[PDB]
């Protein structure tokens, strides 16, 4: 063991339904590669500043350092980038909080942040992306955005399941594909690397439920599932079809669904279906619609005020979390949270930054607002607020970090380290 | 049949393996779904104006209707959607141009799109984006959009291989997956759809060197390899390593790539590899670098001014090429061309547009612009140019239809007919 649980902590656990949280309880960190040197410390002082302030030291995280990636090979030997210790302690303790990690591109070892969501069935990634007042955007209307993301975390073709071209696996999938399934439209069937796109009913419906639960238990006005359900009709059209029917079976009555326009308008016309649209968003009733995911790019930049809430599978998620992202200044704003039905592991949207790594530059608020999250996810709430408010007024006064700043040429960049006091200095 | 082969043209011809244009060139047009019916007339009035004025009516298109969609339907009989006889006729005809055809969600027949470009073997999706000074637009700064996307247009995900949840043949694969391919990482296997990604060297190969044959002649900064091959590494790690591969070995001292700068980078540092590619622009080089898909969606909305060419996959092709022509007005301001070797098929970015089909207000500048495309291909160079001018005046005289008009205050929507004639007063 190279991990030491914390002297005054209590863990977190879970008693009929209810996550217990004590005043002092063990939370788990991964410091992360790359900017996860930077931006882990700064959020770590944020979240300890705002806590103190709002609770007089009643409270106080116990933070536990767990270890993955470079650091843990550096402290476990080669190989060991997801040490058994660190997944038993992240099961054991329930919450945790890490920096990005490096997957290699082509080759290398399989993302350890998808095996980490896969191991611990965090099925749901949780993004919710909002305008932050005065962030420099390169959007006439950035504040037109506020959406929270629900992307499927535990299938899709990020399962890894592939094989090079000319290895004696592809010919074997290929062979089988051809002879035995009576595949036509493999273009070079002899040097094609083959991936498999897993898409299921049981996957699909949890990670649909729980969005339309979200959207419902906070007063949101939609829905969005995002497909592309035309070209891949089974998978992702798959996953349309599952949820709007899984909606209007177990949301009877309190959704109107795009499903249910269409059988209108096929029997009565085009103007009786938009009527009955437009007499349920009368009623407060949350509408579940769905989107072609190219055209869906098009709409989030041209009228991002039309969407809420969305739902989509995992590969569609993580290119919709970065458009979106950008619209508010970049992945430098964007939080997430990875959640199954007991355990959650909050993480920024963003990576290693390696063209910034050991620069003191990276802008730490996507993992701040991540710890926001968190903080919401302990029943903190007004830890969370305070920091919060913090960072309105910070973005507000033109105080950021170089990736905002470079969007505009009157503002001028704060290092990491300038930008955590700038923060700080307003609790 | 119900085609017709005109009365006064003359096919496309050869002449040492190049492209013959009679001056009554015969070229087929398909209307195209929805608000094809809108804009292909619009094309057609426009080029012809534009061809009767610069050539003074030496040279006059005689365009041959070809049908698909729905149109083919209705003439040709139930599920009659592609004739054959459209498929020979362009294989006859060489180039063709069509406007939007539907395409099924969940189900139904598979996309006419994709058939059409799988069967010519029109490998080259190529979309040019730029921005017409004076067009609405959601960006702040949209002029610094100006780029040209090659999509991969024969494999990936788009070959429609794939089987439904519960399906026997589902079941088979899954079966062969797991008992046979040592396969653990199907979350739901009693529930999956799958689908299947080919992605191969011989297909990534020639997308890729008409790419950096394309950006070399025309004079561009760099290609852009865009691939999330961290994830899916050896489908779209495949494409990135072989495409640099295939730059340094056929475009040897015309190209420098990221991948030689790693290795100046490794065994003498960064402040060399930087060097390196600073002296490679300076000699005149054109830059081979290459980006991961969700962060190349942030960057084309920060910093677009830093991309030019753009080589990417089937299915990213796709999403990058809304969200590029979303900040220049949107799908309605987006040109294309399916090619091959020697045939070509050109066409909009956008599809049907059910939400304004039938209404007259569609944009055909996307449609027009394609055929500026294919007039270039024709070599009638002059008139390819006079469209351009009289689109740049007419977009920049604030005379636009209500896609454009939607994006800014105060200014007027002029329907697909008005928009048209506006374009064709400017001869
Ligand atoms: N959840 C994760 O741990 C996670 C997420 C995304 C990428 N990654 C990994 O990161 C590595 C690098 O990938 P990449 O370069 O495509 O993406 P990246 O997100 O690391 O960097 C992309 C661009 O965004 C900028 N950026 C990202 N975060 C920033 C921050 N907080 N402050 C200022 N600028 C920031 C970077 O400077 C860079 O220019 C890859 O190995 C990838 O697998 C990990
Ligand atoms: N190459 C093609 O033939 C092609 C391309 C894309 C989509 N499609 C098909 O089109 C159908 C509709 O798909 P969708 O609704 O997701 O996308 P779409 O491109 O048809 O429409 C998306 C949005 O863009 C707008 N739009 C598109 N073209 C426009 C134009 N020229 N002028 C003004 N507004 C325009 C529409 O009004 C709509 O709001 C689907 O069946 C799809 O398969 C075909």
């Amino acid at each position: 063991t190279h991990i030491q649980k914390p002297a005054t902590g209590s863990p977190l656990t879970l008693l009929n339904g209810v996550l217990q949280v004590p005043d002092q309880p063990i939370i788990p960190f991964i410091e992360g590669d790359g900017i996860g040197c930077d931006v882990t410390p700064a959020m770590r002082s944020v979240v300890d500043a705002a806590v103190a302030k709002v609770y007089g030291g009643q409270r106080q995280i116990a933070w536990m350092e767990l270890f993955a990636g470079q650091k843990a090979v550096q402290l476990y030997g080669e190989g060991q980038y997801l040490p058994d210790e660190t997944m038993a302690a992240i099961r054991e303790y329930k919450v945790a909080i890490k920096g990005p990690l490096e997957t290699p591109v082509g080759g290398g070892i399989r993302s350890l942040n998808v095996a980490m969501r896969q191991d611990l069935d965090l099925y749901v990634c949780l993004r919710p992306v909002r305008y932050f007042e005065g962030t420099p955007s390169p959007m006439r209307h950035p504040e037109k955005v506020d959406m929270v993301i629900f992307r499927e975390n535990s299938e899709d073709i990020y399962a890894g399941i592939e094989w090079p071209a000319g290895s004696p696996e592809a010919e074997k999938i290929i062979r089988f594909l051809r002879e035995e399934m009576g595949v036509t439209k493999i273009r070079f069937p002899d040097s094609s690397a083959i991936g498999i796109k897993p898409v299921s009913t049981e996957g699909s419906e949890r990670l649909i439920r729980r969005t339309i639960q979200y959207a419902l238990e906070h007063g949101k006005p939609s829905v969005s599932l995002v497909h592309k359900g035309n070209i891949m009709k089974f998978t992702e059209g798959g996953f349309r079809d599952w949820g709007y029917a899984l909606a209007e079976r177990e949301f009877a009555g309190r959704v109107f669904t795009w499903r249910q326009k269409a059988a209108i308008s096929k029997a009565e016309g085009k103007a009786a279906g938009q009527k009955a649209e437009q007499q349920a968003i009368a009623d407060g009733k949350l509408i579940i619609k769905d989107v072609i995911a190219d055209n869906f790019l098009q709409q989030i930049l041209l009228r991002p005020e039309d969407y809420s809430v969305v739902a989509t599978l995992n590969l569609n998620g993580d290119y919709v979390s970065d458009a979106l992202a950008a619209e508010v200044g970049g992945i430098g704003m964007a939080p997430g949270a990875n959640l199954s039905d007991t355990h959650a592991i909050f993480e920024a949207t963003h990576g290693t930054a390696p063209d910034i790594a050991g620069q003191g530059k990276a802008n730490p608020s996507s993992l701040i607002l991540s710890a926001v999250m968190m903080l919401e996810h302990l029943g903190w709430g007004e830890a969370a607020q305070a920091i919060v408010a913090a960072m309105n007024a910070t973005i507000a006064a033109g105080e950021v970090t170089g990736d905002l700043a470079a969007l505009r040429g009157d503002v001028p960049a704060l290092s990491t380290t300038e930008f955590t006091a700038a923060l700080i200095r307003r609790f």
